[PDB]
């Protein structure tokens, strides 16, 4: 901890200038007690300077996010495929910081939009900082990185009135999505589930790129990195996400900090596939193009080792907000590929931590600095932190003996790129040929799903498409989709009232690959941490003992508890005014409580209906909800909740009505529940 | 526009670099086909670094807003009370520019969060750029600026973990509020109504502060500025706003670029409170005080002219984001008050804008330039665009032949302070005892609301300091309003589960003051721009024809109809799927729909239950609805809305239907709908 | 160097400021534009500008910010800190406080007061003030520069405002610009003096050590180079900083003609052997034409103690045209009894009889 060298501690005191003067900073110096404030009033200035220059540029994407600390534990001596040294010993320990993220909207965003996600990991090895900087979607949206402020205006709210915040659903994203067809497989991506993931601890990060692990001797494969979640994948339903965002902007921050404080700091096993050089064309695509994965049947998954985070910043904007990563924070052992994407990134990752800084010396930030001695010829800049005492700072030099040395592959542990890498042919701004096929890959995805998940992702395409104002982005969207899939145009055109273009199957198919689904992939590990919420009245002391004792049994199974009822008291955490169904992933109400569901309910202390409506929002979004009690009948009638229904309990005993309810919060998700095109 | 000769035009032409050179931007350079990108590529590099440099800093209050152009116009000469120009002859016009905003969120937050809103005006006059830089709630947290950064830091997010986004309901906020008893005038207003306006169009704006108004003999008066809605005052009610805030973080700034694009540009009367310099402390406050108003009873409103805003901006971010307000920007005729806040102020947004501009020619972009020619000594400086052809820019000069010329009272319509103005006493960092009474005026605004905006505003309260963790605060925050009411206190205190303190009854009295109640303002002046959803289906052509007969007489009074149906087609403006009610401001079905109101209802087009969830959100959150053909019974009793009910409209012919909603949008909320504590 | 950011605001308990208004605006403007310097707001976190206290504020965030803020309610009041900060003052945590006499009466006024009307009585004060010799040289430095002044408009001007000074300035001045001075305006002129103004009649140095002291010497001559060393190390031995000066670099030899200058040095000396270097036939591809008696030349009148050491002075000091007898002029044979004189030229420094005055 780097960071607690530069910790300043505020427990004790008096109030003190930022030169150690001691101060006042409650009243104005002013000229008589009614009087006009004097220039003089250096207390005043100091203070209001500060606080009128607090804010700094946010990110140009990925601006809303949230960060953690952790540690990075190898499994093995990986000295056989990498020389890098945070890989090459069993058990060996590297510091992170990770940050999570959305893509489009500004600061202060709602979490839960639907968007693209950003997983971005620091490990600060032993032989330097390594950034890997990924998505919670394995492929991006566009071929070549001059294309990237395109995509972001495109996606950004529109610039004259800069509406929508935070949203794909207008125009300009359908215009670019259906004009530039390498989108789709992306797009598929974020309009499934992996667009509104349940929280950061239940998704996946992915490097999206091909890189190279180069061996001391020199030799390269190519590698995909994959962080696959030891949480499990979990989404929430959109109409869900859509109440969340005005009711709990900070839901995906607040869960991973709550995770984090309760002992359940997330985990993600570190993985890659890897294959051989000769294979860049062999799968029937090209590994320089960051719109393709690579099956897992093709190439399996190597574990790595343990990613997990531990621990919360002390101070969000010196840690989170000023944390810069690079693609260029490179070590030993990695290597670049000729991906355009890639290319570019390592342009523009430099650049803009000049804008966010306002200075060239960011990378002596705390949360930027290194865990190893920096030797190097760089000096002044603005903000210059250190006291350079190497007067010659120059190479080639005597003066200085020659230091500091020059390191490379035979010295000094150096980078060096991978010697088989070679350059052919003219100088051209054209597009390989190799890349041209956009749209059989979003099929294989597509095919991948579950039918309920298929319906889902038609349902985020026919929410977005139909805000599109302009007919001829509507006809060209078809135009696109139809590509991919004939089915998905027409269930999309139906609800947009267009008809879909015919049938055209050059890119049809009915492969499969695993892996990709959400709904797919099984119950979910583990329950710690989900929410539990258990509606509880006041007027009867029979419902806050029923409350309590359902309390202690599922605390025990480390399910976060929230009791409800009309007023706070000993054993009540929140009233009905500030609870909603998007607060918990589970909802049971205590028989005890019964006429509080009634249609003729009231009450001055919450909204009309709003305990049945916790109830009925919960079942509707797919959840599993209860009555215990034994007099269950009362409430799922007027929920109109069928007793019979498959995430659905009743129970008279406590301990049989947990241990089915916590298999409900497992399965996670009821999805008989959501109605299917014919 | 006064801004049309800065306009570019990308309606034709070849894609060029920023100094003229034709390019493409599509393809990087490489070194063969599937080769590096080149560092010579200096289209993407130009393209990339000007992407990588698009953000600034936010303003660090008043992040979220939203802007437009208009017209002052004066309603007299108003010689006999300022030398201000812009005020100077009937009828005369001066270009504005306004930009609405809340105070706390970043700059991506929802627009309906509850909070101060601002509300700043610059008049570019022909005598140079004047701004009033206001709020919609006419008093102020605190009573000196030294403390601004303690209200801003603790109403803001927790800043470890930047939680909770655009909202006053967490410890560190009630904290302050009850340390800092100065905070109850503006606390009281921000948990009424006025913390969650209807739009910015239906709000109020204030200076605030007392200032001046100096004739050109030198005698002056004091003035508060009020800004009056034509538009009549309205809210929301907290439930709706929480649910809008995730359907439409946009809300607010869309209302507004919609009422202007459809000719409906709103309007306020700018008027002033003007009373003598020898009352500042005769209406048992002191007039410097920015925590006290100055009842209409004892100083009435004087109308000097009308603002009307009436065209969008072409550019957000070159108009609304980069216009750098100042109170600094003053007029000849107009003077400051020793006021501590405003005093203050005054050094901040000078200071601050160095930070957004991030440097000192902030003036000369052009939003933020004057009408008027500027002459002055004023060099050099980052980004400077002026050529300045005078080579002597000093004073005094002969050099020059002594131009510019100084102006003052007597040459040049120069400002001039007020000439009457005196300093007296010790230089001190004292508060006046004048300033002490913190609770007698939240006591007055209480007791001038109807009986309903009172349980309103206790239950923002009750919502708020129920999230508030601290037991302590909970307690301390009891003490300070038991101050202003022990009935408020009491109230409040019965949700949090603590008594309330014994009665203190200094500061309780039974004065009211007329004006600031929203639901005692009578029907809204218009309901021109007013949001009527229609509730259709495609299932029965006799729905979509009675929909289109509804639209046909709702528009012809100004409305803005969506009707919603399953799917889009012609006559349909929007689907089930994306349709809310807190779209509308009333909402009506169409008794051919009466289908898709059963609680067996199901479509894989829209969630479950989502037509009739429209219409009872509706009929909760106080809103006009009504089922338009005669059979209305199902509908209504699907909903458990009574038929007899205020607000609620049965009627088969059209034309009887739409005269009685129209009352009914006019009244605009049903507060008979709403529970009040006993 | 570079990186330190003054200000007269960083003020401490014990000191308070005037209503002097030039004061007044300063502390604006040391405050402001060190965020032009620095470019963003925590310029005093860099080290040279850090204090040797403990930091205790609520100051947060801002670009570069370097420290990790513990406390999570950087507010007052507060109860969540536990009122920490706390606010110090006159009478508890040693606060800065403004001086509690200080008042201030009246309308609030852009106007000067009366009191500071009298732009020439001090002026004059300085003046009568300094040696005749240091009044010539004032007198000079006006002289060169106003007689670049293109516009005979300001050059009039500028002898109406010396004028009110002093008559006979505007006249010295105006005699070099072929402008007839103003008639004497005598409101402000006086006779009185003031004590420790003058650098001249602030009588010699009080050290020697650190000043410079060339010795001009030849490869020529086995002689000049051993007459150089025993010079050195009899002047070295009280503190002076000794270059030795010949054609070419070698043991003993500081640096070559080519880079010296009279500007280098405090002293000049030149040995005895090194004579033929100092006549006007003289030259060599190794320095430029005249350079060693140049030297020599500018040192004496400039003022400097200058000598030749050794026993033979007259063909150096008549190349030069440098009377023997002059004031801070230097000849001996004997080492100890030339440093002994010179030594008390160098305190003198400069010899002011080599100066012409007016009249
Ligand atoms: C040519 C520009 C460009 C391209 C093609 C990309 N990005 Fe990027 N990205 C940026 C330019 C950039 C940036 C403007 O340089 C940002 C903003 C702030 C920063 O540090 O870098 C950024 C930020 C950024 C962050 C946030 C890091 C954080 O939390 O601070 C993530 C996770 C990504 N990007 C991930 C990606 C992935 C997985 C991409 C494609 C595979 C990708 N970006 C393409
Ligand atoms: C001492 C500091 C301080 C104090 C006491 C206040 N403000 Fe302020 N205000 C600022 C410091 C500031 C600022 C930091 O200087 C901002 C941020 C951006 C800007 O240009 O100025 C600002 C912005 C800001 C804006 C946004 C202008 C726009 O849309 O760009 C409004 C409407 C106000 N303020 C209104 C007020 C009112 C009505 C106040 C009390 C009567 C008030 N402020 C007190
Ligand atoms: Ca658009
Ligand atoms: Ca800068
Ligand atoms: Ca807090």
């Amino acid at each position: 901890s780097p960071l607690a060298a530069y910790e300043v501690d505020d427990s004790t005191g008096y109030l003190t200038s930022d030169v150690g003067g001691p101060i006042q900073d409650q009243t104005s110096l002013k000229a008589g007690i009614r009087g006009p404030t004097l220039l003089e009033d250096f207390m005043f200035r100091q203070k209001i300077q500060h606080f009128d220059h607090e804010r700094v540029p946010e990110r140009a994407v990925h601006a809303r996010g949230a960060g953690a600390h952790g540690t990075f534990t190898s499994y093995a001596d990986w000295s056989n495929i990498t020389a890098a040294s945070f890989l090459n010993a069993t058990g060996k320990q590297t510091p992170v910081f990770v940050r999570f993220s959305t893509v489009a909207g500004s600061r202060g965003s709602a979490d839960t939009a639907r968007d693209v996600h950003g997983f971005a990991t620091r490990f600060y090895t032993d032989e330097g900082n390594f950034d890997i900087v990924g998505n919670n979607i394995p492929v991006f949206f566009i071929q070549d990185a001059i294309q990237f402020p395109d995509l972001i205006h495109s996606v950004k709210p529109r610039p004259d009135n800069e509406i929508p915040q935070a949203a794909t659903a207008h125009d300009s994203a359908w215009d670019f999505f259906s004009q530039q067809p390498s989108t789709m497989h992306t797009l598929f991506w974020a309009m499934s589930g992996h667009g509104i993931p349940r929280s950061y601890r239940h998704m996946d990060g992915f490097g999206v790129h091909t890189f190279r692990f180069v061996k001391d001797d020199g030799s390269s494969k190519l590698i995909k990195w994959h962080f696959k979640s030891r949480q499990g994948k979990a989404s929430l339903v959109w109409e869900e996400a859509q109440v969340l965002s005005g009711k709990n902007a900070d839901f995906h921050r607040q869960d991973l900090w709550d995770a984090i404080e309760s002992g359940n700091g997330p985990e993600w096993d570190v993985c890659v596939q890897i294959v051989d050089e000769s294979q860049a064309q062999a799968f029937g695509f090209d590994l320089l193009d960051p719109t393709k994965i690579i099956p897992e049947e093709y190439a399996p998954l190597t574990k790595l080792g343990l990613l997990k985070l531990d621990r919360n910043p002390t101070n969000y904007f010196a840690e989170t907000e000023q944390v810069m990563f690079q693609p260029g924070h490179i070590v030993r052992g990695i290597d670049f590929t000729e991906d355009p994407l890639l290319q570019g990134r390592l342009f523009s990752y430099l650049d803009t931590q000049l804008n966010r800084n306002g200075g060239p010396n960011f990378e002596q930030l705390p949360i930027n600095m290194p865990r190893v001695p920096i030797h190097n010829n760089n000096r002044d800049g603005a903000g210059q932190m250190f006291i350079h005492r190497n007067k010659y700072p120059y190479t080639p030099n005597t003066l200085n003996s020659g230091y500091p040395r020059q390191a490379n592959q035979n010295a000094g542990r150096g980078f060096f790129t991978a010697p088989g890498r070679t350059a052919s042919g003219a100088l051209v701004r054209e597009v390989s040929p190799t890349f041209n096929d956009h749209w059989s890959q979003p099929r294989l995805f597509f095919n991948s799903l579950t039918p309920v998940e298929q319906q889902f992702l038609v349902n985020a395409m026919r929410f977005e498409i139909s805000l599109v104002k302009s007919e001829e982005v509507k006809k060209n969207v078809l135009t696109q989709l139809n590509r991919v899939s004939h089915d998905v145009a027409v269930r999309v055109a139906a609800a947009i009232g267009l008809g879909a273009p015919d049938a055209d199957d050059t890119y049809y198919h009915n492969n499969k690959t695993a892996g990709v689904s959400i709904v797919g992939s099984g119950p979910l590990p583990t329950i710690k941490t989900l929410r539990v919420g258990i509606l509880a009245t006041t007027s009867e002391s029979s419902a806050l003992d029923q409350a309590a004792q359902l309390r202690t049994r599922l605390e025990k199974d480390g399910l976060v508890v929230t009791v409800v009822a009309e007023t706070l008291r000993e054993g009540v955490d929140q009233t009905y005014s500030t609870a909603d169904a998007t607060g918990f992933d589970g909802v049971v109400v205590v028989d005890g409580a019964a006429a509080l569901f009634a249609s003729t309910a009231s009450s001055p202390l919450f909204p009309t209906g709003r305990p049945l409506q916790i109830f009925v929002d919960a079942y509707r979004w797919g959840k599993p909800v209860g009555v215990c009690g034994g007099k269950s009948s009362e409430v799922l009638d007027a929920a109109d909740v069928p007793e019979d229904g498959d995430g659905v309990y009743s129970e008279e005993s406590v301990d049989m009505f947990v241990e089915e309810f916590e298999k409900g919060l497992a399965t996670f998700r009821f999805t008989d529940r959501f109605a299917l095109d014919s």
